[PDB]
């Protein structure tokens, strides 16, 4: 019959206990500022929905980042804004400084407190064992926070992590795909980038939660420790699941299909095949063995699960042995 419902293991009802205004972003009223308070200096990047610039706030000569939004439905703009306002001041979350419109074109833009244009993809293939653990732990602070605040990011990838490596400092950015978690809500599966899409998205299971972000985290982690970019390298969304299947095995995949009574797209009938669950040692070689430990593999194994309910929560992840020396060094400092 229909697909079996799912609920988050943690932070399940947090939005329900909030005032409506917290999560009812469609009702949020934006007070739009004047973009002529800022002067654009140089282009930092391009996105699907946005042109990103370094700018100066004339009023105080502070450097900022201006994300000029390419046109899109007002609904999506309010969602990003409301989420950013709700998470402001949270650990390792990018800080929204201002919301503005160009007076002539009327194009909306978000102004963020300045952080370096060096995304994580630019150096996550060259880090030491300790630094991978350090920066992973820092990303986990952001995810545990946003999840505790009733929000899933849905676009966790190296490009959305800004690192100031000189200052051992990190910001989770681009909340334009993030959404509020509500028990029983069915969500859009066209989210995240191919290589970081969780199996729920790939088999069209809509009642997903915070655990989505933990799959993506696992994908990042595997890429870093095995020096393999990306770890799951699909040609498209169908072949993406096949890539996962060749590592995680088809047995746990079908058990997962059956548990949630998922109707599998028939394009998958021919291509998934039958594969054993592979031991992680298979991806260890001379150029990456220094980043790989029993702790790292145990942790990774507990992130990369078909069944979203089986994956570690961000808090559970932060308590894994992999981070013991990070936690000890943090208390010291
Ligand atoms: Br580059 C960059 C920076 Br810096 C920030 Br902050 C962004 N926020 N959304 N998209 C962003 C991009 Br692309
Ligand atoms: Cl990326």
């Amino acid at each position: 019959s229909g697909p079996v419902p799912s609920r988050a293991r943690v932070y399940t009802d947090v939005n329900t206990h909030r005032p409506r205004e917290y999560w009812d972003y469609e009702s949020h009223v934006v007070e739009w500022g004047n973009q002529d308070d800022y002067q654009l200096v140089r282009k930092l990047g391009r996105g699907k929905y946005s042109e990103v610039f370094e700018a100066i706030n004339i009023t105080n000569n502070e450097k900022v980042v201006v994300k000029i939004l390419k046109p899109v439905k007002k609904k999506k703009i309010k969602r990003e804004i409301k989420i950013l306002e709700n998470l402001r001041g949270g650990p390792n979350i990018i800080t929204l400084a201002d919301i503005v419109k160009d007076p002539v074109s009327r194009t909306p833009a978000l102004v963020f407190e300045h952080v370096n244009n060096t995304d994580f993809k630019q150096l996550y293939q060259t880090l030491t064992d300790y630094d991978i653990r350090f920066y992973m732990y820092e990303i986990l602070k952001a995810l545990d926070y946003c999840h505790s605040m009733g929000i899933m990011h849905r676009d966790v990838k190296p490009h959305n992590v800004m690192i100031d490596h000189e200052h051992r400092k990190l910001r989770l950015i681009d909340w334009g795909l993030a959404e509020f978690y509500h028990p029983g809500q069915e969500y859009n599966v066209r989210v995240a980038s191919r290589y970081f899409k969780g199996p729920e998205l790939l088999v069209d299971y809509q009642m997903y939660d915070y655990s989505l972000d933990m799959w993506s985290l696992g994908c990042m982690l595997a890429s870093m420790i095995f020096r393999k970019e990306p770890f799951f390298h699909g040609h498209d969304n169908y072949d993406q699941l096949v890539r996962i299947a060749k590592v995680l095995g088809t047995e746990d995949l079908y058990d997962y299909i059956d548990k949630y009574n998922i109707e599998l797209d028939p394009r998958f009938n021919d291509i998934l095949g039958r594969h054993s669950r592979k031991r992680w040692e298979r991806f260890v070689h001379s150029e990456n063995q220094h980043l790989v430990s029993p702790e790292a593999l145990d942790f990774l194994d507990k992130l990369l699960r078909y069944d979203h309910q089986s994956r570690l929560t961000a808090r559970e992840a932060m308590e894994h042995p992999y981070f013991y020396t990070v936690v000890k060094d943090q208390a010291r400092m």
